[PDB]
Parts: structure tokens; sequence; C-alpha cells
RNA sequence: AGAAAUCCGUCUUUCAUUGACGGAACAGAGCAAGCAGGGUGACAUUAUU
DNA sequence: GCCGCTTTCTT
DNA sequence: AATAATGTCACCCTGCTTGCTCTGTTGAAAGCGGC
DNA sequence: ACCCA
């Protein structure tokens, strides 16, 4: 089977005001009627019965809910606008009841117990439906037989069979000629008849044909008059007898197709209330266009059908969570646990919800045995706990929790605790959840065939200027009713590079003329002569570049063999154009030869990938199945360049320290004569003279971005505690800070680094408006508020969000594209990533959800998998648990590998940091990942010869005036590696060295370390290809 | 069928009328968190008397 | 063959 | 025994901000009559 | 576990 992808392109329409009028108007004319179908279809859905739904559902695998999809019909919460019955919600069950006569599912009572929004009210759909009968003045019976006919023929989508487009407006109200049903029926009962009981099934398709053949009394050239009257679509049995009478035969596929036809077509399409139905819409909307009728339904239908499919899915899953609450509601305990705040430790005003991360988690066991372990005297098996519980990631335990449980131990146990908390939690999110309301929306309306085809494109094409327009040739409705085409013209030139612009290439035959998909534009030169509005010049270098190209016989035709493109546009003027095209060939299994890669992100350091290959000898993998060999690894860049200079856009931290003496100098100039206020326990003030913080930022000697997040943060102290006559110069140190030379308007890469760094700017002008508006829990303060008082800077606050909205669509595009063209110039076939990766949530730091937030792992997993199949790249999502620390072509292959991560830290460089991590990892005798740093320490102690510093690194604890300093360690290593500039190996989480078993990635050297031959490997290259090797899928296999 | 138009964006103490470059889009609903001030309440380190 | 309409299609 | 610096953790508030998921859409393929 | 001082 060929696969395919979709492109597109999006701009603004440019009519004329004679045009524009028509089109607004026409626009107008079909949401009317989209509202008007909303309505309507609301009331027929409200009229589905159980019969409907289960010949809708009966062929499917997964068992249905049919009770729950009449529930999810009848019932909806809804806007003002489509509220027509509305319903307490106190007699839903009752109602729901009365219409299926019978008692209400749990799931159901799910659905209808949830929260909606503030301005939806349930509406009861199936009154609705009632009522549209009495207005159509028919019977509800003749209603419901014509919306069984309707749901049957799939002109409507009920429950898990969708609609086939918007075949309801010809089936229902079409003015044509229709099948013959009767024929196609006996036909197709006959042939399977005659094909269900054969004494020999052959294996190649001719026999076959010469049956139906003869069942239809046929030869190969009349079956289609004979089957389908020459009407309509071929059908699979036309298809059928068209192929070579030497292709292999399926039976069980040709009885499948031919059961799905007897069932599709074994009732006839004889309404009821048809003209009563076509008279009702063509009053209320137009007279009858196939078109616009169909937009109206689509843009209805679609809103309502996927409003349903979401309740029915949210009601079930609402059901489970309601039943595991149920389950953990040990209701003792938890009123114990909930009793904390009626003790003696919560001296507060304020409550909250008891969680399970402020309790420390699973290793509230361990704190429990302590207590029976050593009694009476806790407190500091509390405080051992809450010590070896620091993460820069999860939230601590809140100490009061854990004294005032020390009281109930002897009745509450730790697995009951816990078990309260998550109920705790489990509760109040359930209680917060909300049921989805349907809602018309604000979807534009498709005209198709709508774009003048380019070769027949009217061109005025000047020697000097190309014709940049693309016309539009769309029907519009004139006020007497009538339609008629018009010409609307737009500019897009990425749709004119791309493909409008008429090649001229003898040989140059490409999908899209644009650097991924193989073209690249010639270059300008110095008798170019450009001279346009300096707002265009972007544009017109593009033109220009293509002007050239038609100039050089060398631009590109386009390939794709277009026959007619639509165009989406909305009631702003904005057009949308898709283009469909084909990226090749369904791929199968991987075979000897297939390339495939895996990659790794990280936030402060490049993505990484490997790339691997399918290989006929050599290194067996078991979980693969096959034979495999590493190809190579890189940096995930991109890369641009001024007058020579290269700057990877995704990495890139800013000019070095001695090369921004000027810059840091004004700063230090300003923070010189600044202090910064803060108010004492006893409310006094204290100073401090701020240049100190200034000087702390400087000796580190950073980069120039974060440099300026720090000073930022500095900026953002200096404004806090400051009167509106001294908030006025600061004002002028802020605008300085933001737009002159580095500030972040004019300077800053796309690094996470860059934009944490608008975030404290943006900070910095959110701390000065709270400082003047005199911002309190008594008197908060609001927008209105900040653009009274200063326009200017809250302006600022607004573009410098833009700037970071900006540059994260920009970096998620551009690491996309690099992976993309690794892939495309290595021949790799499929792409394997963590679909895993953590965004954000109660259990972690604010600090670290904040960088998750910017880190945007989600958005670069869905642009991969946006862009990989556009050139037949299949991309497989993965887990991502322990893939920092399996051993690649080890682990698995067969019993599980894994290794610590490491770092390499010059001796002179082993700071108390070192120590600390050392004395952490030396007691991380634990389960999860810290077994294997455990093990780390040891080999470090083992290979540099320290064995006899152990104990003393064991009772190294942060506080100890006893600690062993960090020059006794720098000296041993000194003495033994020869110099103080000698690199040390030192095992540390999130090192960015990993001691591999292979060679698994490029630039890897091999050294023997305690005793062991090892590939010292970037840890993320080797974190990238055991991504590659994975093969088990995101949730479990 | 009407000569205009940056389709939307990125980088650089370099801002470019020949600098180097990147992108399927859209709608609604829902979920998750962040920030600035202001408050509460634990702990730790410094020192001291 | 184009344009604009109809219909059926289980790929 | 405290008081106070300075610093780290958590938990509220009002009013603003963004990332992500769900369920979809942007039709396909043939013949007709009038040009 | 991913993410990192
Ligand atoms: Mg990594």
């Amino acid at each position: 089977s060929m696969s395919s992808a979709i492109k597109s392109y999006k701009s603004v329409l440019r009519p004329n005001e004679r045009k524009n009028q028509l089109l607004k108007s026409t626009i107008q004319c079909l949401e009317d009627g989209s509202a008007f179908f909303f309505k309507m279809l609301q009331g027929l859905f409200g009229g589905i019965t159980p019969e409907i739904v289960r010949f809708s559902t009966e062929q499917e695998k997964q068992q249905q809910d049919i009770a729950l999809w009449c529930a999810v019909n009848w019932f909806r919460p809804v806007s003002q606008d489509s509220l027509t019955h509305t319903i307490a919600s106190d007699n839903l069950v009752e109602k729901f009841e009365e219409y299926y006569g019978g008692t209400a599912s749990d799931a159901i009572k799910q659905y209808f117990s949830a929260s909606i929004g503030e301005s939806y009210y349930w509406n009861d759909c199936r009154q609705q439906y009632y009522d549209l009968c009495r207005e159509l003045g028919v019977e509800v019976s003749d209603l419901t037989h014509d919306l069984e006919i309707l749901c049957r023929e799939k002109c409507l989508a009920v429950a898990t069979e969708s609609n086939q487009n918007n075949s309801i407006i010809s089936v229902l109200f079409g003015t044509g000629e229709k099948e013959d049903r009767s024929v196609k029926l006996r036909i197709t009962k006959k042939i399977l008849e005659a094909i269900s009981n054969l004494k020999e099934i052959p294996k190649n398709v001719a026999p076959i044909q010469e049956i139906i053949l003869n069942v239809a009394k046929a030869t190969k050239e009349t079956f289609r008059q004979v089957y389908a009257g020459n009407l309509g679509a071929p059908s699979t049995l036309e298809k059928f007898i068209a192929k070579d009478g030497q292709k292999e035969f399926d039976l069980k596929k040709l009885q499948t197709d031919l059961k799905k036809v007897i069932r599709g077509k074994s009732k006839e399409r004889d309404w009821c209330c048809q003209e009563e139905l076509r008279s009702y819409v063509e009053q209320n909307t137009i007279q009858y266009d196939l078109w616009a009728w169909g937009e109206m339904f689509n843009k209805a239908h679609t809103a309502l059908k996927i409003k349903s499919t979401r309740n029915y899915n949210f009601a079930k899953q609402r059901l489970e969570q309601f039943k595991e609450i149920q389950s953990l509601n040990n209701l003792l305990v938890v009123k114990k646990l909930n009793d904390f705040f009626d003790s003696e430790f919560f001296s507060g005003e304020e409550t909250y919800t008891i969680c399970v991360h402020h309790l420390g988690g699973k290793d509230l066991s361990k704190l429990y045995k302590a207590w029976e372990d050593d009694p009476a005297d806790p407190e500091n098996a509390i405080v051992v706990l809450c010590d070896d519980l620091k993460n820069n990631f999860k939230k601590e335990p809140i100490r009061n929790i854990l004294r005032y449980i020390f009281t109930i131990r002897q009745e509450c146990s730790a697995q009951d605790i816990l078990a309260a908390a998550k109920y705790n939690q489990q509760l109040d999110r359930y209680k917060s959840q909300k049921a989805n309301p349907s809602v018309l929306g604000n979807q534009g309306f498709t005209w198709t065939n709508a774009v003048i085809l380019p070769e027949k494109a009217q061109r005025n094409d000047r020697p000097n200027s190309l014709d940049l327009r693309i016309w539009l040739y769309l029907k519009l409705r004139h006020p007497d009713g009538r339609w008629k085409k018009h010409h609307i013209p737009f500019y897009d030139t990425r749709f004119f590079q791309e493909i409008y612009a008429a090649g001229n290439s003898p040989v140059d035959t490409c999908q899209f003329r644009t650097p991924r998909f193989g073209y690249h534009l010639p270059k300008l030169t110095d008798q170019t002569a450009i001279r346009v509005n300096k707002k265009h010049v972007k544009a017109a270098k593009t033109e220009a570049r293509i002007r050239l190209a038609i100039q050089q016989g060398t631009l590109p035709v386009s390939n794709l063999k277009i026959t007619e493109i639509s165009a989406t546009i909305n009631s702003k003027g904005q057009v949308r154009i898709p283009v469909k095209f084909d990226v090749g060939r369904q791929k199968g299994t991987l075979q000897i030869g297939d390339r495939f890669c895996g990659y790794d992100q990280n936030q402060t350091a490049s993505h990484a990938y490997s790339l691997w290959e399918v290989v006929k000898e050599g290194q067996y993998h078991k979980e693969l199945g096959c034979f495999v060999r590493f190809i190579s690894s890189g940096d995930i860049v991109s890369i641009t360049e001024n007058r020579g200079n290269q700057f990877d856009q995704l990495s890139y931290e800013g000019l070095a320290y001695p090369q921004y003496a000027d810059w840091r100098k004004k700063a230090s100039k300003f923070v010189s004569l600044w202090q910064i206020t803060k108010k004492n326990k006893k409310k006094e003030i204290v100073t401090v003279e701020a240049k100190e913080k200034f000087d702390a930022i400087c000796k580190y000697q950073p980069r120039l971005y974060k440099f300026n997040k720090e000073y930022a943060y500095l900026l953002r102290d200096i404004v806090r505690g400051k009167s509106l006559v001294e908030l006025q110069q600061i004002r002028q140190e802020i605008f300085r800070f933001i737009e002159q030379d580095c500030g972040v308007t004019r300077l800053g890469s796309l690094s996470l680094s860059t934009l944490e760094t608008v975030k404290a700017v943006k900070g910095i002008i959110y701390s000065y408006f709270s400082t003047a508006l005199n911002a309190s829990k008594n008197n908060p303060i609001s927008d209105e508020q900040r653009k009274e008082f200063d326009p200017e800077l809250f302006a600022l606050l607004e573009k410098l969000e833009l700037i970071r909205t900006r540059k994260k669509k920009q970096k998620v595009e551009r690491i996309a594209n690099s992976l993309i063209q690794t892939c495309l110039e290595n021949n790799i076939k499929f792409i394997r990533g963590a679909g895993d990766l953590s965004t954000t949530n109660n259990a972690t730091k604010k600090k670290a959800n904040s960088r998750s937030m910017d880190w945007l792992a989600r958005g670069v997993f869905n642009k991969i998998r946006q862009l990989a199949p556009m050139h037949n790249i299949t991309l497989f999502g993965c887990g991502s648990l322990y893939t920092s620390h399996q051993d690649p072509l080890v682990h698995r292959n067969p019993d599980k590998a894994m290794k610590c991560r490491w770092a390499a830290i010059p001796v002179k460089d082993i700071g108390d940091w070192v120590l600390r991590k050392l004395s952490q990892n030396l007691r991380a005798k634990n389960i999860g990942t810290g077994e294997y740093y455990h093990q780390g320490v040891k080999e470090f102690l083992s290979h540099y010869e320290l064995q006899d510093l152990e104990e003393e690194l064991l009772k190294w604890r942060s506080d100890r005036k006893s600690n062993i300093p960090c020059w006794v360690l720098q000296n041993r290593l000194a003495e033994k590696l020869g110099n103080k500039e000698a690199v040390v190996y030192i095992p540390v989480r999130g090192g960015r060295i990993y001691f591999a078993t292979h060679k698994v990635a490029t630039g890897a050297v091999s050294i023997v370390f305690d005793q062991k031959q090892v590939w010292v490997c970037n840890a993320d290259h080797v974190a990238a290809a055991n991504i590659a090797l994975t093969v088990k899928g995101i949730g479990e296999q």
C-alpha cells in the first residue's frame, strides 16, 4: 500500500471591496446554516434508540456500552445558544431511565454527576427530538424510521461507526437518480453462495472472476454496467473483476467485503419524512446547494460527534477513578490523617490537601520501621529521612505532618497512611473533573477545487518582477440568492516557492522545492539589485531567487500531479491550503540493510541521535531478534552563519566573559547606586548593597546569557521595596537592560537558558508593577491597573511573552528538521524516541516544573511524529525507563545490564560538592538507579586506591565541621595522576560520561578502569543508543 | 482576474535591499502547571550575649 | 477534455 | 537559655501566563449533459 | 525513569 502525507499553506485573502462583501456575506450564510444544523442535529441525535446503537456497534471487536452511548446523545452539556430543553442535574438519572426503560448504568451515573463549566447547562436532547417531530408535523416513529435509515447508511456517525463525509446531503436531499439496490443485493448474495462451498480454493483470482461474471451474466467489459448501472465510484467487486487474472486470491477478504455489502444493502432507503425535512432545512437555511448544505452539516456534525465520543470515554474513565477512590477509603485512617489540621502541629489558619508527596511517599515505610526500630526518641530518624530525600526535582515532605504521624504510628499503618493520602488527592481531582459541553465552534469552510492550477495560472510576469499572486476561483452567493464564481488573489511566497511558481527544468523534478525535500534555490549576486519597501525585502529576496532559477533554466517543476486544490476560509479572510502527497510504499518489517535510529532529549545539553543498521553477520540483539551494527552518533544541531562564523541556535550560550566587559560595566555602574531592602520578622527594614550580589554573579565568569538571567533576578530584587520616585530611575535602567546591546530583545539563542532569561526579565517587570501598585493579599491588582499605570512597560510584558512563544515554536521546528536531515542523509527509515517524558505535576518542585514547561519534550516528539511520515520514516514511541543507564548491546542481551553515569573533573576542581556526591552515592544502598551509583563509588575507590578514605566519606554530612576536607582527596589524586590538571572520573547523577562495554558512540576511546576494559562514551549518545535498541512500546509492550 | 505582497518565524554586542536559515494547518472542549507581590508555618546556618 | 453537477464508495 | 542575620523548604490568596491531550476536519472516484 | 547542581 501507498502511504501519503499532508503539507499545508496559510495566508490572508485580499479581495477587492465588492468581492469582499460577497465573500463575507457567503461566510455569514454558511455560519448561520451551521448553527441551524447544530441545533437540528442535536435534536436528531437525541432521537437515537438502543437498537440503532446496537446495529451500529454489532460487528465491533470491543464490546460497547449501548446505554452510555444513548446517554451521551440524549443529554448534553451545552451553551445557551443550543439550550432548548433545560433539565436540572437532579432529574438526569430519572429521565434517562424513563427514556431507556431500565435502571441507569454506573458509568452513566458518573457522566451525570460530573461538573460542567459555568456557562453550560444540561440539555435534554430527547425532549428536543420530540419537539422537532412536532415542528416538522411528523409522527415520532416515522422520524425514528428515517433516523434508522440515516444511521444505517452511515450518513450520521453513531458510536464507533463514523459518518461517510457529507453523503447525507446527497442521500437525503439529492435530486439525482439512485442506484438499483436490488440488483446489487441479489448478485452479491448469489456470488457469496457460489464461493463459500468451493471444493478447491484457487490460488489465483481468475476462476473467481469467471464465477462472478457467470453469476452476474456479464463479461469483464460489461460488469460495471450490469452490477452498478455505470453509477458511482467503482465497488470492491468491480476492482476485483478488473485485476490481472494471475494475482493471488484471498478468500476471507472477499467474503468479508461481500458480507459488508450484503449488510449495508439489505434494506431500502424508504423515507417517511424526507420531504418535510428538506422543506425544514430549505426554510431555515438557503435554497438547496449540495456543497453549502454539506459545509453546514460538516461543521455541526463534527462538533457534536467529537463531544459525544469524548464524553463516552470520559464517563468510563470516571467510573474507574471512582472505584479506585472507593477502594482506598479506609475512612478512619483517612480521618486521622486529616485530623492533623485540628491537631497541635498545624499552627496555621488555612488547610490544604495532604498528598502522598507530603509524606515522603514509599519511603514512609522506612521512617515507620525506624520508629519501631528506635522508638521514644524519634525526630532524628525523621531528619535522616528528609535529608536523604532531597532532590532537585521531587517535593520534599512536610516535617509537622511526619511529626504528627508519629503520634498515630501505633494504630495507622504506613500502608494505610499512604493509601489515605492517595485517596485525598484522587478525590480532589475527581470532584473537580468536568464533562465536555457540545458547542458549534469556529472552524472555517472549505471550497473544493478552489485554486487556479499552476499551469493554468494568469501570470503578469515582468522581466524584473515575477507575478506573485495566487488566485482562488470561489463560488459566492449574491443578495438575490444566486451563486457565481469570482477570482480572489492572495500572496504566499512559501507556496509560490515550493509549488506555484512555474518550473522550467530539463531534469529537476521534486515534490516540494525546499531544502528538506532536496532542492536549494540559487544564491543572489551583485547583479541582483533589489529595491523595494523595507518591510518587503525578505519576501522580495525569495522572489528574486526564484526569478534567477527560472532565468537559469534551473527551477524544478513539481512532480505532484495536482488536479484540484481546496481552500479553507474563515470569517477573518484567512485561507488555508492543504496539499496531499504520496510518500511511498508502506514499509514491512526490518530486513538486512534497514537502518534505524534513536534520539535522546536533554535540557542543558544538546539532543543526541544514534544510528544503527541491521546486518547479515555480527552483533546479535535478542530484543530485536537480529544482527545490528552501530553506525554513528551525534548532537542535534541547527547552525546559521554570520559573516562566516557559525552559531548553533539550539545551544549557543552567548559571548564568553572577557568579551562582554562594556555591557557588564554598565550593569555594575547601575548596581553600585542602589541597595536591596527587606522586611525583618519584627517589621523593620534591612538593606544590603546590591553590588555584593553582582560581584557574586561575576566571580564565576558566566557566559552572556546566564549573566543576563542572573542580572534580571538582581534587578527584580532591587525593585522590591522602592518608592514611586525610585522606580523611575530604576525604570530607565530596566528599559536599557531590555532593549540595548545584549538585552533579550536583541540577543539570545533558542537555548533553554535564553528562554529562562526572558522569563526572568518578565519577572522584573511584574515586580515593578506589583511594587508600584502596592499589591497585597487584601489588594489584588489587575491588568487594567497595570496598563493604566504604565502602558509602555505592560506592552513589553506582552512582547517578551511573544518572543518566548516564537522562540519555542522555531526551536521545535528546527530540532525536528535537524533530526530529519540526519535521517535522510543516512537513509534511516525508523526513528524511535521517548513518548514517556515528564511534563509537570504537584509532586515536583516548582523550578523543575517551570523548566520542564520551557523544555517542550512532548512538543519535540510530536513534531518529529508530524515530519517523519512526510519522508516515509516510521516513528515509534517508547518508554524512557532506565534508558540513561542501560549498557547498549548488553542490557537484555540476554539479562539486565546497568551502570551509573560519570563526570570528568580535574583534580584541581574537586570541591566539597564532589565529596557530597561521593558520600551520598556511597549511602545509596537502595533499589532503582542508586544500586549502580553505589557500585560506582566502590569502583572509584578501588581504581584510585582510596579505599582507606571510605569511612570518612560515609560520615561526610553537609553540616559537619569534622568533615574530611576536599584538599585531602585532591592531594591523593594529584599524587596518583601526576599533576593538578589530571582528569578524574567521579560517579555523578546526570554526568555526561558513560563507561560502556562496547564502542557505541562516535569518538569513544578505550580505557581500563578498575581493571575493566570500557569505552568512555558521551552518556547522551549512549542513552540515544538505548532508545534506538528499545523494542517495547510506551505503556508496557 | 485587480501590481501588488514580508504566509509565519529564527539566529548575531555582526541586524544584513546579494548575511545565514527553519515550519502541515485549524476548531472546540478538557487537563496540567507557572509567575509577581502579599500572607502563613517548619527547618538550617551564621553569629552572638 | 473542461465545467459543474450527480451518484456511490467498505480499498 | 535566647535574638537576629540569611538562607533553604513547604502551604494559601488574586489575576494573569503557557504546555499538553482528546477528537476531529481540510474526500475519492466514476459518469452525465452542455460547452 | 526521564530531566540536573
Ligand atoms: Mg540524556
